[PDB]
């Protein structure tokens, strides 16, 4: 089973924060447990974690390449979906509320969804 306050789901276990804060810092607090911020790769996923976080908005793993001209999953993967209401500005993302992916400031605080092996 996943520690305590972690949720399974196919041999990996996520953390959904309550306390909003940076995209680095959201990457620092998930080091600090051990992890990264959650790679949403497949359908399966994607609906795993929209069913529950319900309201809020949440930062993933993922992040957009200035010298790719491409969004990158941070395990150096491509970006398999579509981000909406991307702008000049915008260099991270979230899930959660809306059913898509979409565009967010890396310098606003948002929650955060780590991941680790279980």
């Amino acid at each position: 089973m996943c520690p305590k306050d972690w949720e399974f789901y196919q041999a990996r276990c996520f953390f959904l924060s309550t306390s909003e804060s940076s995209w680095n810092e959201s990457r620092d607090f998930c080091k600090g447990k051990g992890s990264t911020l959650a790679i949403v790769n497949t359908p399966e996923k994607l609906k795993f974690l929209q069913d529950i976080t319900d309201a809020e908005k949440y930062f993933i793993g993922l992040i957009y390449h200035r010298e790719e001209k491409r969004w990158r999953w941070i395990n150096n993967s491509v970006f398999n979906g579509n981000v909406t209401n991307q702008n000049q500005n915008f260099n991270c993302a979230t899930i959660g509320l809306t059913k898509t992916f979409d565009a967010a400031s890396c310098d606003i605080s948002y929650r955060r969804i780590c991941e680790k092996n279980a």
